[PDB]
């Protein structure tokens, strides 16, 4: 079978920055604190 292609995998990598965003380590991490770091200390 035609493997995939060096083309279907350009499609596979093109959702993941369309779905979450590239400044993740900030935001993700500053959200929890809203959350769950104000209640614990």
């Amino acid at each position: 079978e035609p493997t995939l292609t060096p083309d279907e995998l350009w499609l596979v990598m093109e959702s993941y920055w369309k779905e979450k965003g590239f400044v993740r380590q900030h935001l993700d991490s500053y959200n929890a604190f809203i959350d769950h770091g104000l209640q614990d200390v």
